[PDB]
Parts: structure tokens; sequence; C-alpha cells
């Protein structure tokens, strides 16, 4: 059926970790991730109902650690990369004209050298977009000056794997600094000021050797991480983290250890003593009156906030996490799923 397409951005190195997915097997594959972002790539997989098949790394990176091996033991994906990277520990090496599959669709490898050795470029069945990685960028090109980098290689890549895509095909990139998205093939063939317009081998190369970048900071961590594809937690409840930010915990186990947690009710007084009923121990605190009542509440026993549907209550959390408790969760659903999966209840209808 359709393609799901979700671009996420690392803030802290201009990461952009792509996500696609076939509508009609749910089957999925995630390009570039951050290890810093693997609770969050993974929490949005789930959201979506989707099943990862492989994280795609395009190259060995040096401004970030890659979530390959971390999302590898989560949630059972597969490492991906190059054979050219040098990489160990993948569990499929590619090569120029590999098709790696996802359901219906499909991402088709084409080697574009330049900024490293191992770079790939993964184009999309339809051919309607492609991901260059750090080959090519928005208006500019990877830096060629470390890990067997080489600008005549980049401009040979780049006009005969990349500018021989199709005019209107995107072009999505690893890196953006400059808050930008997307660019096309026509685009940069024409307007880009490095190797686009008219410019020569000779040209693009005397642009780069003068082209004087700051190293990036985590290199001497990322490349020897990212060689071995990215080798080198709450632990109170069984816990998750929803796409957005908040903490959950699994009722079933705080029904079986109700005496563990300290359960917080931050509904009005109406609707604690109300037709809802209440978690057997809970604790009323209005939610209007628990920014100044933070002071009773005990740092030797995890918070478990309870709500209606649970909105008022993950807003607990954040309540509770600025005024410095580590152990904090919401209960998803609130007592409206408390009730309706059979859960005791006190005081109820
Ligand atoms: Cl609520
Ligand atoms: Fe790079």
């Amino acid at each position: 059926h359709m393609l799901i397409f979700r671009q996420l951005f690392d803030q802290q190195s201009s990461t952009y970790t792509y996500l696609l997915a076939d509508s009609t097997t749910r089957e999925a594959v995630l390009i570039d991730p951050v290890f810093e972002q693997v609770r969050r790539d993974a929490a949005l997989i789930e959201e979506l109902g989707l099943h990862l098949l492989y994280t795609i790394d395009t190259h060995v990176h040096a401004d970030h650690v890659t979530g390959a091996w971390m999302l590898n033991r989560r949630i059972g994906s597969r490492i991906a990369i190059s054979a050219a990277s040098g990489a160990e520990g993948a569990d499929r090496y590619l090569s120029h004209g590999d098709k790696v599959e996802f359901g219906t669709r499909y991402l088709t490898v084409r080697a574009t050298p330049g900024h490293t050795d191992g770079c790939i470029t993964l184009v999309l069945d339809n051919e309607t977009m492609a991901f260059t990685g750090d080959c090519l960028l928005i208006r500019g090109t990877g830096r060629t000056d470390f890990q067997r980098g080489d600008a005549h290689t980049m401009f040979r890549a780049v006009h005969g794997q990349i500018f021989t895509l199709p005019t209107a095909c995107l072009l999505y990139p690893a890196h953006d600094y400059r808050g930008l998205t997307v660019t096309s093939v026509g685009e940069e063939r024409r307007f880009n000021p490095r190797l686009g317009g008219e410019l020569c081998e000779e040209d693009f190369t005397g642009y780069m050797t003068n082209l004087h970048l700051p190293h990036p900071k985590q290199i001497d961590v990322a490349v020897p991480a990212n060689l071995k594809c990215g080798l080198a937690e709450p632990d109170w409840a069984p816990l998750t983290c929803s796409f957005a930010g908040i903490w959950e915990i699994n009722a079933q186990w705080l029904e079986e250890n109700l005496r563990a947690v300290e359960i917080v009710d931050v509904r009005e007084p109406e609707e604690f003593n109300g037709p809802l009923g209440r978690i057997p121990a809970a604790r009323l605190i209005s939610l209007g009156e628990l920014a100044g009542r933070t002071a009773e509440l005990t740092k030797d026993r995890p918070i478990v906030t309870v709500s209606r549907a649970g909105g008022r209550s993950a807003q607990a959390t954040v309540m509770l996490r600025q005024a410095g408790f580590e152990r904090v969760a919401n209960l998803p659903g609130g007592m409206l799923r408390w009730r309706a999966e059979g859960r005791v209840v006190e005081n109820g209808s």
C-alpha cells in the first residue's frame, strides 16, 4: 500500500535518522540511528505498530555513536552496514547493488565513497527519494579530510551515482546544520556550490583542500565504537517510555506489587470519593496543589501517579521529576483502563 516515512533529528550531533516502513506488512527499517535516541526511536516503532527488520548505517560515523547495537539487543533488529566500512559485528554487510527489502518495498545500495571509503546511498524502490548520508549534503558535501576520505572519489560518486538519479528525486542527508530537511537531484546538480553547475573534478578538490573545519567532539569515541557497530535504565518496575517522553508502568505488575510503590492520585477531591473509585492505598494530592506539596513524598519509594484517563497523571511525573524524584511513573490509561481491566478498585460502583 503506502510508505510510512518519518524524519528524526538529533540536536547534539545534527544527525537525521530516517524511519521507513510498508503499511501493508508494517515491516520497517531505520537509517542512521543515534545512540542517545534509542529509547526514543524504539518508542516510535511501537506506537506505530511496526517491526524493525534492519538498522542501516550509511558509513562509520565520527560525530555520533550509532544505535544499531543497542537496538539489536532491545527490539531484535539487524545491524546492516557496507562491507567497505571495515566495521565488525554486522548481521548483513552491503555492496553496490544490494536490494534491502521490507515488505513489498525495498531500498537499493549505491556505493558513494569520498566522505569515507565505506559510504553508501540508499535509493528507494520507486526512486522518489534517496538517502545520500554524508556523501552529498544540502548545498554542500561531507568533509574529505579524515577516515580515508578523498575529494576526487566524492566528486566521481556524486556525478555518477547521485546525479544520475531522476531530476525530481528527493535527497535526504544524514546531517544538516542550517535547519534544512531535504533537497532534490535537480537542485544540487544546478546549485551545489562545491561540485554542481559547471564545476569540474579539479574545481571541487580545490574547494575542499581549502575548507578547514573543526573536528567533531565524539570522534575519538564514535569511530572505535562504530567500528564495532556501537559497542562500548529503570530497574525498579517493568517500565516503558512513550514517544512523548513519559514513563509508564506495567499495570499487571503494579497490581501484584501495590505495597512497593507510593500510589499518588492527582484528581479532584470530588473524583477521588467519586463514581470511579480509587486504587487501594491511593493518596489524594490534587494536581493544582502538588506543586507546593512535593515535600510530602518519600524518596525511598517510587511514585506512580493516577488520574481518570492518565493525562493529568503524566503531567504529575514532569512535576515530580523537576522536584528531584528519580523513580516516578505514570499509569497509562488511568482508572478508565484500570477499571476496564478488572483490577481491584475500592469505593466504586
Ligand atoms: Cl486525566
Ligand atoms: Fe560522516
